[PDB]
């Protein structure tokens, strides 16, 4: 749809900071579409990811950190909100202790952080969505 | 790049039929861009999969028909002749047993017929490519 997928913003954050993300799978479930939102310690695409979290539409979620060039200990959750072929919201907030995923409102996944969320600079979203919206907030000290 | 993705062409294929895809990875290996090729008996996109082939770039391909809505045996392959950072050409040959698949022009796979191809109707080319060429060849009886 309107932004361009892969979409790679610059970015920063904090305690307080929130990741909005509006978008569509492009494939019905049965297909298998994923969604991955990465966020990046550099514009580099191979650099490493704080917070890497990776749909496999209506299977499962991984959640992983890739340090030093290497990925650490996924967590596997099987919960499942996304609705076969809806538009989902998904906001990402930065807790003291922790990622908070809501889906369409409802808190649905967390990640404690395994590196300081300052180390960010840069969001990737990508594989198989259209996005019609994604924001950083930037209103807290 | 310049066809569409996900990519949907209406084909029929035969023995001797082949399925020729130019296309390049969206993201380096290390992070792990899949592409896949599916050849469906319908157009629609939930329809069987006769031939469902995805790569893991840099990891593994997963071969498989979906039958009835259902997925069966799985076949796996650690082969991967595809380059990172590279374009490839993807070549998918029906010989009277098997799909044969070259990849830069060496065979690399290949995947006996557990459905006629006489009941493709559809071929699609989908997840993290960019793609400058898809053809279906027509030339014999």
């Amino acid at each position: 749809s309107l932004l361009p997928v892969p979409y790679t913003e610059a970015a920063s954050l904090s305690t307080g900071s929130t990741v909005t993300i509006k978008g569509r799978p492009l494939a019905c479930f049965l297909n298998e579409p994923y969604l991955q939102v990465d966020f990046h310690t550099e514009m580099k695409e191979e650099s490493d990811i704080v917070f890497h979290f990776q749909v496999c539409f209506g299977r499962r979620v991984v959640m992983n950190s890739r340090e030093y060039g290497a990925w650490k200990q996924q967590v596997e959750s099987k919960n499942m909100p996304f609705q076969d072929g809806q538009e989902f919201e998904l906001s990402i907030s930065v807790l003291p202790d922790k990622y908070q995923v809501m889906v369409n409102g409802q808190s649905s996944y967390t990640f404690d952080h395994r590196i300081k969320p300052e180390a960010v600079k840069m969001v990737q979203v990508w594989r198989d969505i259209s996005l019609t919206k994604f924001n950083v907030s930037y209103l807290k000290r």
